[PDB]
DNA sequence: CACTAGCATTGTCTGGG
DNA sequence: GCCCAGACAATGCTAG
């Protein structure tokens, strides 16, 4: 298989989606300024809204220790 | 034809101080 | 065990 990445925190989570949308509702922007746009409207949201991205990114954290139990994160 | 770095974001994590 | 500076998670075009 191929190399193991990093587990997607919430608002990586959150923006999947969102960026999508934004980028089919502006073709003519890119990812750049859709990740400044998403960056505020993450902001925007409240806390119940954030909730299932923060659940499931949790959620991902602790699955990627069972799916990978030795992976260490190892940046350079 | 194929590859590669860069861009920008939030949140999590690293090594070394 | 906090500080510092930074990598890297997804995305997909741009341009070398």
């Amino acid at each position: 298989g191929l190399r193991i990445r990093r587990p997607m925190n919430a608002f990586m989570v959150w923006a999947k989606d969102e960026r999508k949308r934004l980028a089919q509702q502006n073709p003519d922007l890119h990812n750049a300024v859709l990740s400044k746009m998403l960056g505020k409207a993450w902001k925007e949201l409240n806390t119940a809204e954030k909730r299932p991205f923060v659940e499931e990114a949790e959620r991902l954290r602790v699955q990627h220790l069972r799916d990978h139990p030795n992976y260490k994160y190892r940046p350079r």
